[PDB]
């Protein structure tokens, strides 16, 4: 009834470690969640076209154009690290355990609250906020996954990662089909390259309301909501990188020469010309076997184009990238491994003292060296008459199609029947848990965004929206106003997600990376003068593997 | 070795250890020294591993003896016939309106239709142009593969692996765009016992199965089709790309795609691996290029021996000097079983 | 004990033919092995690095450069074809049988 | 018999996981171990006196005047963390587990070789080596613990640490009894200070032999020898520092005033006159309530002697530490805290291809914050009129006896019945991982050289001996030397020990320290160009605890 509270709080993390090594994660997550009256209890179709931008030539990839369905609903979307690990969770996750699988996960909301404002009571005046009790709070949840999955972590705005601080939801609003072309351009084209929004295609529309797919729960502040207990199946994550390359796969070349004193230069030498050696390789030509040439296994990682822009009905997107990290000491290519970069606020990470609209942001290198440095790339002619002629040879220098600033590797691609890969390592805490799967026929062997794919069914979205609270005079009959009470609630929300995971074991001599603190880093941990806080992006694979 | 009657040894085992490392290519006209550094060590990536500290070790004297289980396997087949066709010989040939009236060696057939005025399907929107180099066919057998590619990462360049071949016609192959592999070896393993130097026999596997690439047909038109076709509508592998003689738009194709069809390596006798371990990775080759065999599994563990040390009567650990062993060396036989069905 | 031998020698290749035509092939192979001590009973990280090679310009396809660790352990590896089979073996499969299953494998020393 | 083995070489270590988290460390190690004859069959009283050091006056700290009954035997022990535990495996051990329990040790010896010299054969000549298969090597274990205990760690002694680095024992000996007379002295000092050797006590006498006490098992190569297993019955080890000294227990003081902007000199002020503030301190003079006046419900470590020596019977001796670490950023009371300092060579951990008799050193500072800095010690007069006078205070400036560089922190002890403590933390891998317990009718509260002290019974330690084999020319009667073909042994030692321990978790926000590497450090755990090698101090009790 009113008076009394129809759930708990509990923000725990509990390990509970079973036989042979499995461990039982249950992560605990609750939060207060604050919430407004829609800005109109309408749908609507708006279409964005930013004109203004793109008719500049040689700002193609400032594309914002395009349509979009605006509902009343807003979504609580828990699907980020950061909603239910903690530092100090994370450290012990990523140290001490070699893989992870996805379990359960359910969620509930309760204490729910409705107050109206109304307002100016009495000079100065000030503003005055009652109850509502009879008041009521629409909540529900999309079971079916009838409705567009729409991941709110890709523009940050998931729940809060801060247990003790309040949150809130995100309007809810999804793609809605337009057809688009846009002709790229440069700086020195002049004329109009030609860039228009066609409309959109009658084949392709699909008006979905929450009203006609889902029932929804009305709950007072006596109500509360469960849903039932989702039981997942995927792959497992992985918390381990591998090192290596195509030139570290296998036995070794024999030294016939070994040093003799120790240092810096004191190397080891093979010992036997290049051209009189045994082994195999894939080069039909010459005697030469070396490390580069040696035949491999199979191809770790792949080649792909960067920044390489394509386009479809609906306009150019970026080509997406799976692998790295793939440079060398301190130096990589950030586009050709295709290295995801995060931008957050306040709510997600950012130091919460600071002002100003500027989001905090990072880059994510991965440990996993499975990526490519184009810089180093080439190609010989069939012959391998070497050292190698200028016409003999194509290097990331030689211009392609009479450009300064673009070489061969820039449309390179070597994904092949022999390409090796990993799946994307889990990006603490503004990475994304899981993720649904395409519905295409074919499907791809990841996703960039998360590590976890539920292939057969994912949970489903959960919706919140405040009921319509109306004065006396409401005629549905009139364009004009809707005239609702100004009316907002409060309500408490709380999640339980469960993993299993298996401990690591030490099969080397050496120690190997783990997380810690660090006389620098020490600080990204704990409030401040005020009350605080920050926090930071913090990797996953730190063991080592092995590939092969 | 490969005789029985033959005496032989194992190899000194040696292991991958991490390296950082760069190389920017070059070729002889080039300026200046285009940076050649050893980086160094990847602290994260570091494994030092010990037979030791991993493993049990057995000492066996004259009258031990050690054996392991029987380990089975579990893997796809692996065939032992050769595909012959390409995209151009798959399915229902065109039928012929005019059949040949006497033998010969030019007494060929016609189809007997004009080229634009034929029924069947084709992948070409434009044209109403049906020929066998234009007919649409189920899929796509073999893939193009660039050659001799090099790409790199973190610890320098390295080639790019090819998975199909052969595909050129009769006499001429490209054992580049095929990558037919090529095997060194030495008396142990097949070259003539009696010869004498440091040079090793050779040979390149030209397999039997049609299903690579000959590069020097291919092209690409533009999209208009209109032919006979202008020099600017065409792209061959003879036009130069990025300026060099030597290149053409082959050398960086990649025709690998969802309509690929592919066949397992062959085994090569008697120099060829039979199995080999899978890729810990999450997601997996479809293929290796060194043996037929892929261990999906778990493969069978390596064996390793050593000479236990013996000692003289001056040993002194917290000396730097010299481990003082006798000097000592061993024979022993090895016997194994490998049951194929 | 001393004087008393702990295995037999076989080198035989045997061809069990069963109903519906599968053949099972027991490749039988047995070796005398030399071994002499390691140069040092210790573990070594040694480094190959060829500038004399790859310094030249054109000769990027020559690096051998990598790091390696030593052991004073040697590997027995049987992983080859010729191995297991001698000409006229391989001849009777390649040319009388379609597929070929990697049923299993047991070595010993003795 | 001959031709056959007697065991298998095993230097695995196993980590078998339970229920309720509870973990099964299994360590298995095993070395071949060389050992020659005895320089004679016989058992020796020597006497040790440097007189040659100490009438130097000033000299007294480097007294080495000792008795000591030299033995025919030799003693294997396996007693130091680096026996047991590659790098790798302690870092697995103290980043994950919070605490640790003694099992259960067995052993066997097995593989035995003897071969005798003999020797030179023919020009110019060097010599070779046979086997007498008939031969003999003698073991014996003291299972009773008849014999005194004398563990090698204390002297890095004990086995390698190396697997595949062969080892050997080290001849057995131990104290007899002896008077000593040492008065001490300084510089200035002259005349004679009494500085004597006096005897033997005939009531303090006791010759052991191993013949006459323990049972003497004669092993050919056939023969293999093992122990039964033992099991131990401890306290358990933790593996968690504490941080809290008396400043930091308890209720803090209210803040009236938080600062309200960030940054480092942005304090907060308690905000109540420090005499006018409520709260218990055991000062029954002033009203004065501060963070160093106000009552703890104990105290947190103790104030000890430093560098203090006492005598008695047999000479001086230093004064045993029991806290440690006291001191705040970079700067240790070495002396105060009594921090251990070891020494050793190649064997145990210095790089082994240094050639060079000067040891390897390192100095183990706690991260167990319980120790002292007696620079910041003082004593007020029982008025507290302060601001204090400087003959109503004393510092650790002021002199005592008159010493310049003496004061009152030197001789000071505050151990007593409000005094709380840990147990040492283990220190690899020299450290020593089990001790006897002294026979005193009462006992200490803990021991300084190891963190397991066996009340119960321990286990017997292991000594092995070459057995006399003679020439044909023997006379027992005769007083000259006794004729012996020159033999030694090779044999093998096996080991297991058996650990339960526990796995931790997150109580807290923030991650913690752990072991890793780093772009430092990355060295000392791989080998080198030649054939490495180095094993490095690496702490042990890396994650916070909470002392209240
Ligand atoms: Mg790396
Ligand atoms: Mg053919
Ligand atoms: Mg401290």
């Amino acid at each position: 009834g009113v008076g009394i509270s129809t759930g708990t709080f509990n923000n725990q993390t509990e390990f509970k470690f079973l036989e042979n090594g499995w461990v039982y994660i249950t992560a605990n997550s609750s939060r207060l969640v604050h919430l407004n009256m829609p800005e109109s209890e309408n749908y609507r179709r708006v279409v964005v076209n930013n004109l203004d931008k793109t008719a500049v030539n040689g700002n193609m990839a400032l594309d914002d154009t395009h349509a979009e369905i605006v509902t009343p609903w807003s979504l609580v979307d828990a699907n980020a690290w950061g909603v239910w690990f903690n530092p100090g969770d994370w450290q012990l996750i990523v140290n001490t355990m070699s893989e992870l699988h996805l379990v359960s996960f359910e969620q509930e909301i309760f204490n729910v609250v409705l107050k109206t404002v109304s307002e100016s009571a009495t000079q100065p005046p000030t503003k005055v906020y009652n109850n509502d009790l009879t008041a009521s709070l629409m909540v529900a949840l999309d079971s079916n996954n009838t409705m567009p999955f729409t991941p709110a972590a890709m523009r940050s705005e998931t729940l809060g990662f801060y247990p003790w601080k309040p949150t809130i939801p995100t309007p809810w609003r999804y793609y809605f089909q337009w057809d688009r072309t846009l002709i790229p351009s440069h700086t020195g084209t002049s004329g109009t390259p030609t860039n228009i929004y066609h409309g959109t295609d009658p084949d392709d529309v699909q008006f979905y309301t929450i009203e006609n797919s889902v029932p929804v729960h009305l709950l007072r502040t006596g109500d509360e909501f469960a849903t039932g207990t989702f039981f997942f199946d995927c792959k497992p994550c992985r918390l381990t990188h591998t090192w290596q390359t195509n030139r570290a796969l296998g036995l070794p070349p024999f030294l016939n020469s070994l040093p003799q004193s120790e240092g810096g230069t004191n190397f080891g030498y093979i010992g036997v010309q290049q051209d009189k050696r045994r082994g195999v390789t894939q080069m039909g030509n010459t005697n030469y076997i070396t490390e580069a040439t040696i035949m491999r296994p199979a191809e770790v990682g792949y080649s792909a184009p960067y920044y390489s822009f394509e386009a479809s009905t609906q306009g150019p997107f970026k080509t997406p990238i799976a692998a790295g990290r793939g440079g060398a000491q301190t130096d990589e290519n950030q586009a050709a491994d295709g290295d995801p970069r995060y931008a957050f606020g306040r709510q997600h990470g950012q130091k919460t003292t600071t002002t100003g609209e500027t989001p905090e942001r990072f880059t994510y290198i991965a440990h996993q060296d499975t990526g490519r440095y184009p810089e180093g790339d080439w190609i010989q002619n069939i012959n391998f008459n070497l050292p190698v002629t200028d016409d003999n040879v194509l290097l990331p220098t030689d211009p392609i199609g009479g450009k300064t600033g673009i070489n061969y590797t820039n449309i390179f691609n070597t994904y092949g029947p022999l390409t090796a890969l990993n799946n994307v390592p889990p990006v603490y805490p503004n990475g994304q848990i899981w993720d649904k799967e395409f519905d295409t026929d074919l499907k791809p062997r990841l996703h960039v965004n998360a590590p976890f794919v539920c292939q057969n069914n994912c949970p489903g979205q959960l919706f919140v929206k405040v009921a319509p609270n109306l004065t006396n005079q409401y005629d549905p009959d009139a364009s004009a106003n809707m005239s609702r009470i100004v009316t907002y609630s409060d309500f408490w929300w709380k999640g339980k997600l469960v993993f299993k995971a298996k401990l690591r074991a030490s099969h080397t001599w050496n120690p190997i990376q783990q997380m810690s603190i660090n006389v620098d880093n020490q600080f990204n941990y704990v409030p401040s003068n005020i009350g605080g806080m920050k926090i930071v992006y913090e990797k996953s694979q730190l063991a080592p593997r092995k590939l092969y």
